[PDB]
């Protein structure tokens, strides 16, 4: 494609950054856990009548101290928690924080992504989630890498609220 968005996988160790953007780019679930540092990926598609390149950013989990490189360069982020990390629920509002500390911009595309729906062990209910992202005035999207349920509408969301924001 030929309009670029550069787009920025945060959240928590473990979440499962690095097997939702596997997902969308090559279509299958990693099963392991392989720590990341930093990968970047590729990917043209066709969204809202545009073909367009994603060029994504799938970022180390956060130990608390997000790196400000990538969240100055990123157009839009997908902040990742797992529906089963009640934690790693929590750690979503210190991500955006820092987002908009160095952006200093108000409004910052992004999308709230609660990962891993497939398990059976939730404790983050659908609600605070909800409530979280309607406060926030972001989209939430409940998805799972394993079963891809909600990974390309994550991502190709992510790039519609890009979309208003520059234009
Ligand atoms: N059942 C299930 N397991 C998942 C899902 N997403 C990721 N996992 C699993 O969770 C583990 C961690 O996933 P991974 O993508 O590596 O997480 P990460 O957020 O990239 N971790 P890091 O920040 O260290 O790079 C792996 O064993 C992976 O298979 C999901 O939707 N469902
Ligand atoms: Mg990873």
């Amino acid at each position: 494609g030929m309009t670029e968005y550069k787009l920025v996988v945060v959240g928590a160790r473990g979440v499962g950054k690095s097997a939702l953007t596997i997902q969308l780019i090559q279509n299958h679930f990693v099963d392991e856990y392989d720590p990341t540092i930093e990968d970047s990926y590729r990917k043209q598609v066709v969204i809202d009548g545009e073909t367009c390149l994603l060029d994504i950013l799938d970022t180390a989990g956060q130990e608390e101290a997000m790196r400000d490189q990538y969240m100055r360069t990123g157009e839009g982020f997908l902040c990742v928690f797992a529906i089963n990390n009640t934690k790693s629920f929590e750690d979503i509002h210190h991500y955006r924080e820092q987002i908009k500390r160095v952006k200093d911009s108000e409004d910052v595309p992004m999308v709230l992504v609660g990962n891993k729906c497939d398990l059976p062990s939730r404790t983050v209910d659908t609600k605070q989630a909800q409530d979280l992202a309607r406060s926030y005035g972001i989209p939430f999207i409940e998805t799972s890498a394993k079963t891809r349920q909600g990974v390309d509408d994550a991502f190709y969301t992510l790039v519609r609220e890009i979309r208003k924001h520059k234009e």
